[PDB]
């Protein structure tokens, strides 16, 4: 009785403990990931002005990636 | 009786729904990134093109990029 | 007894098995947008190269991406 339940309490923890553990992983990688993409999204748009073709180069961008992502 | 394995349950639930809401936080990142990524790659590509050196930029980039993920 | 507890055990895989799959998920996608986000900036900062702005690109572009993270 007790022991049984006792098994399922530990179950219970290694899952929470195991996934949470998964999830942080994830976690930190994704927080790196948006960092990144800002960084470049910077030095792209820097680029793009400095070669003065900014707001053409924005359109063909913005309507690309929206075909892209349908 | 009743108690403990109401209270277990209980558990479970907490488990699933505190994991459950970290994990749909980390994608609605991993989305926002994915679609940043895909515009950046449009944005340098069409810089790319308008400098005209998209070939040997392109094989530059998949070669060093191959050669930072080892 | 035996069902409630069988019952139970029954959850707890379903919660481990359907949380570890949206993991995995996420995780496939967050390595997918690392190395998009390596490749970018790789080609990023062949252009940059190629324009010979690379010091002044990359000065301003930390300190636009630091200003943007807060
Ligand atoms: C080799 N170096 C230092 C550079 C520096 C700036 C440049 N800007 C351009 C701007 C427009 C363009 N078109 C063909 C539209 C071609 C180029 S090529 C180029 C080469
Ligand atoms: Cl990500
Ligand atoms: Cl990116």
């Amino acid at each position: 009785v007790k022991e049984k339940l006792n098994g399922i309490i530990d179950q219970i923890n290694k899952v929470n403990l195991l996934l949470e553990g998964e999830i942080e992983a994830v976690r930190r990688i994704a927080y790196m990931n948006q960092a990144s993409s800002l960084q470049n999204q910077v030095e792209i748009g820097l680029i793009g002005e400095y070669l003065n073709i900014s707001s053409w180069l924005e359109t063909k961008t913005l309507t690309k990636t929206e075909e892209g992502l349908m």
